[PDB]
């Protein structure tokens, strides 16, 4: 089970590393993996046309259940995951074997739970609640990959302070007027009562991605920067009583483009 | 399948029972199962040399799964502690290792069939969520939160073992009052100064330590200490009709403050105070002698 | 699995549809499905004698893991589910809602009326009160357990108008039902948690049926019978010299069944009145 998972991770790396060497004139050693969430596939446009980026379809990569994009962004070599529990984070581990990536930048679309948030706002993630992981669906469940990281991983330090300071500094410099908050992302696998529960539980934004990748990247020792696009404000007010009578993506693109040059 | 689970339970029992009958000259009828938590395997040193104890490796008993952790694979130790026949589970299984909850509590079912055990004494290490707790303190468990259980991961899911207990088990009475009073009486008798709080333990799956927001969530939900075991064993023992005494060692203080903000002028490093397994083990080791002596005293009076 | 799940649902519909054709002289097209929860089998007595109702045991219907009763109630053609399935029994959520998906294929049902027993979490509720459900919290759904605006306002108003018309004194609250997996009754700390989470009543069923009915395009009316008041007080401390016994007030299935049966006549009268205006 872990033996087969290890072999598939090594096969994926083996394949990827070979394709890089055949494609690039110099060693390609990406400093970051960028995961483009829903509606944010335009991050790819920010990849320079020279040298010609390398594109591998997931179908072609051993053990990948979409495409991987290898190229330069603002002078830095990166990999983009265009589209996306053990198997869902397999790509992170396969890419870790390249031995160059030290930052995961992950973007997603999320529902606004914090009452201050409005659609179109951004939220830099500085904490998370991994609801399925508290219960029994967890990317690290099973035998530990001892070569990658520890059996018991702290997550109180999951969201790098310097990367967050960097993101905000870059926003003020490109003078982006879009609202950006800092808060807690809750991962779940939506009623008024459930949204109310999420709010009182401490949720600022909610969605069904990101956290398993953040946990897996942290397990590998990477730094993590995570950014949510608030697509809508969830309603928390009770139903009526029977007794009664893509502008965002553009901004995300430029933020990330700026960020990676200092990564 | 339940008829498959019954067969595995009956098989484990038969193996264990036959081992005992061949090892001890008097019928061995343990009154308590003691489950030893992280860093507390020292409890086994309280088993007397005479009569010779019996040690059964998990790897040799049907249905038992071994730890994925080397080389602590886990063993059942049958012997006399302070004159009382007991069985110790030296090592427990955790669901984060990849075992089903049913697998982690199978030994309780198998041992129930000996027909003598009426008390579970369960120990564990836990992170302190209650702000007043400090590493080194003990907490006597008088209540729990089974959040994974509410959400679909429950050791009693499936056809009910009607031979053992009710389809619908109350848990508002899970933590016997007289055993908790016994525990505190022994603290007094032994002049142990270590604090023993009383409070609520929450089971979470792991294997990550909790984020700040998760810990804040557990806190607002009423958690005093958090760990990755114990609750499914308690529930299963209760299903079998045993009384339960549960004792947590607070091995670390969960970090619950919001992380440094990007806007903060003098930020606290987000790594400050982070939990590590090494801190848990070293703190378990420091408190082990007190835990050993408390249990040694308790088993003579059950 | 999925293109085969579809086959089992069609197989169930074929079985049922032919049994109905064989049984009734005129086309029988039920407009409501009533799911009879814990201790509420008495609904069956409200089915009229003429035309004779058809009973189908769950054991003879393809894919069903109880009985289905097809007949007229207060002039309305309905189906009753006498017995429901629960995830704590080891059944997948898909298996627990299979009967709804099969019956949807008749193309005639447009209302689910679902009843259940529930523990009272709201401090003001008493055993014997009813609660009309207007919202829910799906706890297993947080982890992705899933069978595949929910609770019709006009049906809720209809329920209250019938309580008034029938002079039923029994209290009917309106509030939030929390679905938790079971099969244990909640600990004191768990019940206090549910209360702070916004729960008014707690139970181990219903939500997956509601979600499935909505997916099939049906309106939903859900009624909980409060059968017991959940214990919330912290248990006796070892330091208390005058402790309240930890067993005091504990939930039992016996209490649930007895209290379900006591409220059953009122619930039957309500549902009987409602289906005629569905
Ligand atoms: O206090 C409660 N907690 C959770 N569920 C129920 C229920 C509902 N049903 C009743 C049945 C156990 O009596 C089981 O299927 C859950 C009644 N009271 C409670
Ligand atoms: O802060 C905590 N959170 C969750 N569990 C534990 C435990 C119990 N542990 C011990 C072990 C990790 O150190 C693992 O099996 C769960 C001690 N401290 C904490």
């Amino acid at each position: 089970d872990i033996n087969e998972q290890r072999a598939l991770i090594k096969s994926a790396h083996r394949y990827i590393s070979e394709k890089l060497e055949d494609h690039f004139s110099s060693e390609f050693l990406p400093k970051a993996l960028v995961i483009c969430g829903s509606g944010l596939s335009g991050i790819s446009t920010k990849i320079a046309d020279e040298p010609k980026p390398l594109i591998l379809s997931y179908s072609t990569i051993p053990g990948f259940k979409g495409e991987l994009i290898f190229g330069y962004m603002n002078g830095a070599p990166v990999v983009l995951m265009n589209g996306r529990l053990a198997e869902t984070v397999h790509p992170i581990r396969a890419l870790h074997l390249l031995g160059s990536i030290n930052v995961l930048i992950v973007t997603n679309a999320a529902g606004g739970i914090n009452a201050s948030f409005k659609a179109g706002d951004l939220m830099c993630v500085y904490d998370h609640i991994n609801f399925p992981g508290l219960c029994g669906f967890h990317p690290l469940r099973g035998a530990n990959f001892d070569e990658f990281g520890p059996r018991f991983l702290a997550t109180s330090d999951a969201y790098d302070l310097e990367l967050r300071k960097l993101l905000f500094s870059k926003k003020k410099e490109l003078n982006i007027e879009r609202k950006i908050h800092e808060g807690t992302y809750s991962y779940v696998h939506e009623s008024r009562a459930e949204s109310r529960f999420l709010r009182l539980a401490g949720t600022d934004a909610v969605g069904m991605s990101t956290v398993p990748e953040v946990v897996t990247a942290r397990h590998c020792g990477w730094r993590v920067l995570a950014l949510s696009l608030i697509t809508n404000e969830c309603v928390v007010d009770p139903p009526a009583s029977a007794h009664d009578e893509a502008k965002a993506s553009k901004d995300v693109q430029e933020l990330i483009f700026s960020v990676v040059a200092e990564i």
